[PDB]
């Protein structure tokens, strides 16, 4: 359904804003050069960007184990590879992350679309679809009612059955989805902004972009004054007093970025990001 | 997998809103074993109706069907072979109300509680186990004309085309105990108090009680009611008040009135074969 390196660009734009509760939300995604919308829908909440990374520590389980589409996990694997304390609120927002995850569903609507099909031959393609067909789910203690008046389950122990073709896709392009055990402990634009080097910087040795398009390419809907301030604040705790103000480095698992603030007229207006591939 | 055949009148059946109701939430009480369950039901448009049984085995059908004229979870579905097979004339607002159908039967979800028990595997001592799962796991899908923006600012499509990618589970099952998902073509295009009668003598199935049947069948409607519509509903189907003779495809009903103080207080089934 949703390509490898096209991730970063269509499914984050599905996702809710973080600790935001949203049961819809539309956006306009690019793939192919074609228009398309993609809906987002839940029962309950959608997924938020923050889920990203429970939902990635999901993939990273998945494929270990089998190292036959049913899998079972382990609250607590989770939590130590999404760096958790093992606590009480803890594991509960792991479960509300997985909750988001399973109940999610994205639909993808082609709209310069234009295919053969079949006897169609001018269709308009749409793609409903959910990472998780079916979980099996066993809790300690007993169902209990909610404020609300539905079932509230405390599960420890997760059996997935993932959608058959991103089942063999998260086996067969495994280097896509397997990510280091400590970039699932970051923050969400951390995540994001490795997540969209593993796409870019592929056949690339070095490359040079202005955080004025890592701003697009990661967050259109964030304005500039927050998305800025917010990936600096994040990566300039990653670069270990590596730098001042106006320059340091960052060694994002093997790519390794030199961020130099431009300034006009005295103020700072973009950041250059240089690029190099440590080929690991 | 969770609903097996045999489950499939107790568990399914409940589990769907009544007919004409758009909701969005329902919770059920059922039993697998004489153990407690709950099973919930969730979209985030309506849940599908019991209405809906008969555009889902429709589904059955064709998809049971494309595998054997060729396992591969890819199934192409065309809305006029799904349109006919519930006997449906070729229409606008007939096409549309297959689409509706298949819209509740993809986007409605079920949990089912399990409340007693049970045994261990073994750090979970005394385990609660529950399972989400959706009939579909995944839909492609064909228009032939643009989506447009709806009524609520969401989009509407109008599909001729279907590719169905079932739950896995479900998928070999609904191949593997493939005799019982496959119905006779009539049976289809019933009334839904007579589909979910044919339903449930695939899985019961002898003697019964039309009071019974009531429960095995449609717990929420008080006989009254049932038993008037179901009792039209068979006999339409018959040749030939207090006695009458029925051949539901297969199962052959000789239906006996009880009659106490005048009035008809229930109905034997006989069934055979």
């Amino acid at each position: 359904v949703v390509s490898p390196t096209n991730w970063a660009g269509i499914i984050d734009q599905a996702l809710a804003p973080p600790r935001t509760r949203k049961s819809y939300q539309k956006s306009m995604v690019s793939i192919s050069g074609t228009r398309a919308v993609i809906e987002t829908r839940s029962s309950k909440n959608i997924m938020t960007v923050d889920d990203l990374m429970t939902l990635f520590a999901l993939f990273t389980l998945t494929v270990q184990y089998h190292d036959p589409n049913k899998t079972p996990l382990y609250i607590t694997d989770i939590l130590s590879l999404r760096g958790k304390k093992d606590s009480g609120p803890a594991r509960d927002s792991i479960r509300d992350s997985i909750d988001r995850i399973e109940f999610t569903d994205f639909q993808l609507h082609e709209l310069t679309g234009r295919w053969l099909s079949e006897n169609m031959p001018e269709g308009f393609k749409s793609d409903r679809f959910r990472f998780l067909a079916r979980t099996i789910t066993a809790s300690e203690e007993a169902p209990v009612e909610g404020s609300d008046g539905e079932i509230r389950i405390k599960p420890n122990l997760y059996i997935l059955v993932w959608e058959p073709s991103f089942f063999e896709e998260l086996l067969t392009r495994d280097y896509f989805f397997l990510f280091p055990p400590e970039i699932l402990k970051q923050h969400t634009l951390v995540f994001q902004l490795y997540s969209y080097f593993r796409s870019r910087m592929s056949r690339r040795h070095t490359d040079v972009m202005m955080l004025s398009e890592l701003n697009q390419k990661l967050a259109r809907n964030i304005e500039w004054r927050r998305f800025s301030m917010d990936l600096i604040r994040e990566l300039r705790r990653l670069s270990e007093g590596k730098g001042s103000e106006d320059l340091f480095v960052v060694n994002l698992w093997g790519y390794h970025l030199t961020v130099k603030s431009i300034e006009e007229k005295g103020k700072v207006v973009d950041y250059q990001v240089d690029i190099k591939c440590d080929v690991e």
